[PDB]
This record gives structure tokens, sequence and C-alpha cells, in this order.
């Protein structure tokens, strides 16, 4: 049993919001207990993981759940059945709040052939700190489905160039095709251009119990890395009459212009991003990083014959991984969020998040 391990992930989360068309605060604490067995010896290996989740309001117990995950392994192929945290282009579980969003399902991954990863899965339920079954975020939770089917392939053509295709199907609600092209171009010592191009095509599926689904999503992130600096531009475009479909539960839309508050995927929205990163290591402060980014959106469809909405958001994050002493490896994050829109809400918000992972064995 020496290959087994246990960890406890701790998250302390404080947010001060000023939302209006009101200054309210929130302090809370997350625990994620991860138990992972090793694998039963032999060609076909067997294992068992357990994931325990607890959210506490700051103290009153707010949310708890315990899930198990059976795992099988053979050569380069793995099957997991039970609690899952998928991080896939058509289902990228949320983890920017207190606790990670989880799913129950079965996920098969296989990397038998050099440079090729194949994925096939089915998710049956979504769980968040807030009566299950899945639906498009923003639509009728009464017209839900217990079956999300996914299949994918990623191929590294060269170590500079890889491509990905994924298919997501929420049975009887929607279908989604994803195409991604990732190109990294070296440009001299400490220099590289990362081109991250993404395309989603979303339509209805089966009985279409939540109504029509019409969205194509074109988005790209170009990132110039230079020594300890990084400079990025993002462009994103919603086409069709619908917002970009994601699974309910604040699942993260896998998109270039995703921000701390808004996703910039509203119906017909066109947006661009500027982002700057700095690693302070060279300056003598390893573990300290600055990220600041700004996204501006327009042409947001408000229907009828109304004027389109428009919006902007700025995010500034200062993050610090403590390098030594009793709190070594404790991570701190200060996030400043500023958001304005023409016809909707305005927001100012500060968050302070402390993360730490304790190894139990």
């Amino acid at each position: 049993l020496a290959d087994s391990s246990a960890h406890l992930d701790l998250r302390n989360f404080y947010q001060l919001r000023d939302y209006r068309q009101s200054q309210a605060g929130n302090w809370s604490q997350g625990f994620v207990l991860r138990l992972q067995s090793g694998f039963t010896g032999g060609p076909l290996g067997f294992g068992l993981d357990a994931t325990g989740l607890l959210g506490v309001k700051l103290p009153v117990d707010d949310y708890s759940h315990l899930g198990l995950t059976a795992k099988l392994r053979y050569s380069q192929t793995q099957l997991q059945v039970g609690i899952l945290m998928p991080q896939l282009p058509v289902a990228f579980r949320d983890d920017v709040r207190l606790l990670p969003q989880t799913f129950d399902g079965a996920l098969l991954t296989s990397s038998e052939i050099e440079g090729l990863t194949l994925t096939a899965g089915q998710l049956w339920k979504s769980r968040t700190r807030e009566s299950d079954d899945m639906y498009i975020m923003g639509r009728d939770k009464a017209h839900a489905s217990d079956e999300f089917n996914l299949a994918g392939a990623t191929y590294a053509f060269t170590p500079r160039l890889s491509a990905s295709y994924y298919y997501g199907q929420l049975k009887d609600i929607y279908r989604q095709h994803y195409l991604g092209l990732l190109h990294t171009l070296p440009l001299g010592e400490g220099l590289s251009l990362r081109s991250d191009l993404r395309y989603f095509d979303s339509g209805e599926d089966g009985a279409a119990i939540s109504g029509p689904v019409d969205n194509r999503n074109l988005n790209a992130m170009l990132t110039l890395r230079a020594g300890a600096h990084a400079f990025g531009i993002g462009v994103q475009k919603m086409i069709g009459n619908d917002a970009f479909p994601v699974l309910n539960g604040y699942t993260t839309p896998y998109v270039a212009n995703l921000m701390a508050y808004q996703t910039f995927t509203r119906p017909q929205e066109k947006s661009w991003q500027l982002r700057y990163d700095y690693d302070f290591a060279g300056l003598g402060l390893p573990g300290l990083n600055l990220m600041t980014r700004y996204v501006q959106g327009r042409d947001i469809d408000r229907g009828a014959g109304r004027a389109d909405d428009s919006e902007w958001e700025r995010n500034t994050d200062l993050s610090y991984v403590i390098q030594s002493g009793p709190l070594k490896s404790v991570a701190l994050k200060w996030r400043n969020i500023t958001y304005r829109s023409r016809y909707g809400a305005d927001l100012d918000e500060n968050r302070f998040i402390v993360n730490y992972t304790l190894k139990l064995w």
C-alpha cells in the first residue's frame, strides 16, 4: 500500500463585493480530502480514490460531500468511475470559488500511441455548493438531462504544434464540437510566441427539451513570452443568437477572454483582451507574480430592437507562494476585479485567497 497517498487541500477565501445596477462581504473555508490508493499489481490494475469536500461559512457547516472513484489501469489506458473533476474543452470543472465543482461519471483515457491521447466519457451529475441533472447554464433546470457524453482526441504533430478535437453531448439538450490548434514558436532565448486558437460549434440535440441552441464561438489567445515578462492579446467572437453553452454549476467556459467575473460569451458579443504577466523571481522575489488583464466587449444582443450592450472588465492578481519558514508552500492571492457595463450591472470586488495542501501520508 506504499503507493497510496492522502492529502488535505485547504482554501481560505475572502471576498468583498460592491455590486449594483451595496458593499457585502464573505469569508469562508474549504477542505478537500484526497485519498488515493496505489494500483493492484499485474497487467490489469485496480485502485480506489476518495474525495471528501467540506465548505464552512465564517463557523457553520455549509456543504459537505463524499465521493469515491474506482480506477482501472492497463498499459497506457485508464478508466475512472465515480467522482470526477474533468478539465476538458467541453467540460472544464469550476475551481475559482471555494470548492471545486465535481461530476459523477465514467472517464476513459488512453495514450497507447505516441503523441496521441484519446478520451471518452459520460457524466451523470454535476455537484456544487448550491436536485441534480445537467442543463445549459442560464436555462430551465426543470428540463434537465442526466447524460453528458464526451469524446476527444489530442495529437502532438510536433513538440511545437498540437491539435485537439472534442465532442460534448448533453443528451436531448445540446451538442458541441470543439477544435483547438496550439502552436508554440521559439523566437530566441527566453522568447516564444504561443498561439492558442479555439473553435466551438454548438447546436441542439435530440428532443431539444430546452429549445433551440445556436452558437459558434471563435476565440484565440496570442501570448509573447519574454524572459520574466509575458504579453498577451485575445480575441473572441460569439456568432448566432445564443450565448456560448456551458454546463450548469458555473462550469468554466474554455475560452480565451474568460475573466474573474464575466466570461464575455453573451449573445453576439465581440471582445478583445490585453494581458500582462510578471514573474518577480529575477528581481529577487521568487514565488511572487503579477497578472493584469483587461477585456472589452461589444455588440451584446439585448433583443427586440434595443441598443446592444457593451462591457469591460479588468483583473489584477498578485500571487505569492511563501518560499520558506513555517508557512512554506502556502499560496496567497490578492485579486482586484473591476467591471462595468452600459445597460447592466457594475462591480468592484477584492478577493483574498489562501491555499495550502497538507500531505497526510
